[PDB]
């Protein structure tokens, strides 16, 4: 006869390229029975302005991976990686040249652009030089969809017709998933076939990859189909779960929280409707798991929200061939993926999800609806959202708009204020809680004020934060950006902003701009912002390698977290 | 075109036989959308004697099944279930008939008694007709051992030799895991191919399903060769884990504690000796890892114990062909799963492990060593066992024999008291901690005094338990039973005991009773011991499908806890 295995590089043992197979960009150095500590990691920039990136790495990791793991290597390269530790009360060091292979694109057809999607630095303040993305994005297959749920027939199908479809297993696409530094370069690949496989009719590995947001572990949490998945910067998928079997089509978010169970935005499967007929419904239930698959509580929205609240969903764009077209809700649309009222239908889409821990509730974007608070008790605790279409009970839970110093500011019902830069959300993503105690929401604005505009290239994003006084029922407009930035910065779908603390920026992702100009890459915008002066201090794009295809969502990831 | 599913039985859904496809005598009835409160199910008994089954189901188990599941079943039987729930605030109540397939054993071959373990009552207390039993034991594949680990060539190899194995992957048998009731019913089954494969050579299908335990969910943890488990009384595998890439052959226990961690035992693969041979140690780390499989802490028992002592492993029986026969260490034995002294044989063979909250630290059973203390800081805190061979530092760390009165008992180094019933344990199994605050432990006594007897008909297994004083250093004997059963109660491998508090009894079951005897099914006996008496409450034997075919071990569960 057989064949040795790889020789030690130098004073542990050998270094072994992507040992879990999921990640061609990192390495492991093998333990070899070295007892060790203090380790720090440096890998070196490639050229006069490579970015260095450089880590500690735990007890922890060292003992779950025995070995040092090396993160943000670059493709094809001969990589400078240095280690250092502690060792029998010595400092210890190596220093090795790792060889990487390259990144590999799965998915390529007569759309494709290129292999890999391309990425433009557009601006790096000093002192965000170090800063690494992770981008959440995808690429289409060359089938597109090739399945769905089998359906009821409902009362009044035709004699001889086939079962109807339901459910949203069609919303399928290959992940493209990578992390960037600030001269653009991908200094990390997760393996496509790590969770997917396009080509084969294994439903467990078919869906959307999304929701990717970091645990108390410094690991990931998603989402993919009828699958919710942990894996670490190593490509080790740590789990892989099922879905309960009362659920379906998970998608958008997951996310951990501090008792160690994981909210995830599921639809119900096999729902019976007030008329009896069994569907599989849309982004309208909330799980609460705990790290056995198993189901802690459940959050069934049909019965705590209103479905038939159409005030929204018919002002929506169509588009998101036919751009600009306000929907045209009809009374007859088939249960499924589709705009319209009622369990079965597209009525929410919600697609974000936050815990508040104070007081045991969650915090929910519905596309379609608003941003809402729900307790424990499965009841509304709040709502953020133009008054229009909300009947009592729920109207009295409609949160009021008020200034810096409390004063009622004056909106009609579709949202329009009077004198004021206030503005409700409209079609918004990541409705989450920021360390400074505030709600950021990235305000896509499609249906803004309620209606579609004159012109389709009125319409715009923004970042904006809230402050809200839930004993009073007030909301109050504390920050925003991007209004100004037009259409150029308008992401109809996606998108994402976090506030930053430690440089005290607001971080954003513009997922979808452009996304209508038929025959051009999709951009994805990184940016930070300043949060004090709203200056520039990064902005990165990455461009599809196909046309109009949307990016999903971005990380600030941080390496100093990722091996505890 | 298509097909219809199944219709609603009563006045829920359809009652789905074996949902998950592992648990061919479960049922789930489907919730289709109703909202039920206070479930309660009842299995009627089977004929005039039958035992019924009945059990509340919470919450999180409608959720996560979302249905009532129904445990309990006989096979090839038309079943005659109750349910009963709250709904609208009105009580309501089903009766169904869910018939049954059959129970298959996959693993058959000349050596067949016949397909299934035959089970036998011998005694049946009043007030204890309602005990359930798990039997975890196994049965011979056609093939027997297959594969090895590829080990290090040693130092004085022949030139030509191809390399040598290493590690215990032989360590390899099917699962046979039912539940038996007090008239001798198979009242659960777990399929055969859940976790195992022994036809294929997929090495994640391969090892020896052990170390069954409940967890405060009511469900169970288990081990299987590279991986281990979760999975709970529906059929359900809640969790799947590989094992950390530094470790192999988990064997034996897997515990939860109340951390939210799990206990493994392992061993450590490429473990590099002290001579530079790399080796696959053999039954002698623990592993604390989180519910993402990460590794909390390890613990490297060749650094801790001493593995260069001899004392018990130089008396053992050969057997467990070659019976009687004590064991003659030799110093040239390979590595690999022997006897022998050093890392890469197997010195030590821990077998049992319970977690001691009050202090954080492990308490450890080593069958060819004895029973062992070990802190979170990696040191010993006291030892049970004979004194002989053991060295300073070890040596100051023998607990002290005392009576009730806590006066020295005097002993010589083989373990051989003085006028006295105190007696140590040898080839011990399942070293645990019971509801009253002692120590449990099931003494095989294989080379008891350490020696073997001038008759191997002379040997005998006790339960016993020990008081335990940590700050004086001293061991109290408590209560015992068995002695006096001789030979037919002698399981020389295997076995377990647990007290009992809620009936007061000292459960246990003896895994390997009569295995010397060749051409004879092996009996593992389960019994129900009144502590306060020694009255036997319960004893049923389960004989074995073939052979010379050891059981592992057994569990005392209980319905009202597996679906909370
Ligand atoms: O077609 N998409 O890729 C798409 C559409 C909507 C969508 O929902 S959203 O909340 O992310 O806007 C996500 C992806
Ligand atoms: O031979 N067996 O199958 C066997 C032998 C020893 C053994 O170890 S023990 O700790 O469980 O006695 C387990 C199984």
């Amino acid at each position: 006869a057989g064949f040795k295995p790889a020789p030690p590089a130098g004073q542990l043992g050998a270094v072994i390229v992507d040992p879990y197979g999921n990640a061609p960009l990192t390495a492991l150095v093998d333990l070899d029975s070295h007892v060790i500590s203090d380790v720090k990691v440096t890998v070196h920039g490639k050229g006069e302005k490579g970015v260095e990136i450089s880590y500690p790495v735990g007890q922890e990791s060292l003992k779950t991976y025995d070995g040092v793991p090396i993160f943000g290597l670059y493709q094809k390269f001969a990589n400078k990686v240095t280690v250092e530790w502690k060792e029998n009360g010595k400092v210890m060091k190596d220093d090795y040249v790792v060889h990487t292979s390259a990144i590999v694109n799965n998915y390529m057809d007569n759309r494709s652009i290129s292999d890999l999607q391309q990425t433009k630095v557009i601006k790096v303040a000093p002192g965000f030089e170090d800063r690494l993305y992770l981008v959440n994005t995808h690429t289409f297959t060359a089938q597109g969809s090739d399945l769905h749920w089998h359906g009821e027939k409902d009362k009044n199908a035709g004699i001889l017709d086939a079962g109807p479809a339901t459910g949203a297993l069609p919303f399928d696409i290959a992940p493209f998933t990578f992390i960037v530094d600030t001269e653009g370069e991908y200094r990390w690949w997760l393996d496509q076939d790590t969770f997917y496989d396009g080509r084969d009719r294994d439903i467990n590995k078919r869906g959307y990859l999304m929701g990717i947001r970091e645990t108390p572990r410094g690991t990931f949490t998603a989402v993919q189909g009828q699958h919710w998945y942990e894996f670490d910067m190593m490509g080790q998928v740590l789990e892989d779960h099922k879905l309960p079997r009362g659920f379906a089509d998970a998608t958008h978010e997951s996310i951990e929280t501090p008792n160690g169970t994981v909210l995830l935005r599921v639809g119900k499967s096999n729902y019976r409707r007030d008329d009896g007929v069994h569907v599989t419904t849309i982004r309208d239930h909330i799980l609460e798991v705990d790290k056995s698959g198993r189901v802690v509580d459940v959050w069934d929205l049909t019965k705590i929200l209103d479905p038939k609240r159409d005030a929204l969903l018919g002002a929506l764009d169509a588009g998101a061939a036919h751009a600009g077209q306000q929907a045209k809700l009809e009374p007859d649309t088939p249960f499924g993926d589709a705009l319209g009222v009622g369990p079965g239908r597209n009525w929410a889409h919600v697609n974000s999800i936050a815990y508040d821990a104070k007081d045991d509730s969650i915090i929910l974007s519905s596309r379609h609806q608003g941003v809402v608070k729900i307790g424990r008790d499965k009841q509304v605790k709040w709502i953020l959202a133009p008054s229009k279409g909300w009947e009592k009970p729920l109207a009295s839970k409609l949160l009021k708009p008020v200034d810096a110093n409390g004063k009622p500011i004056t909106c009609n019902e579709n949202g329009l204020c009077e004198n004021s830069d206030f503005d409700f959300t409209y079609t918004q993503n990541t409705a989450w809680i920021s360390s400074k105690g505030t709600l950021t929401i990235f305000d896509n604005g499609d249906g803004r004020h309620l209606e579609q505009p004159a012109l389709p290239t009125m319409k715009y994003s923004r970042f904006v934060e809230y402050k809200i006084d839930e004993k009073k029922g007030t909301v109050q407009q504390v920050w925003e950006y991007g209004k100004e930035r037009g259409y150029d910065f308008y992401s109809p779908i996606t998108s994402i902003i976090e506030y930053q603390a430690d440089r005290n920026t607001m971080f954003g992702f513009g997922g979808s701009i452009h996304l209508f100009d038929v025959g051009q890459p999709t951009v994805g915008k990184l940016n930070e912002i300043d949060y004090k002066t709203k200056e520039v201090k990064v902005e990165i794009d990455v461009l599809s390698d196909k046309p109009n295809q949307t990016h999903y969502r971005a990380l600030l990831v941080r390496p100093q977290q990722m091996f505890k």
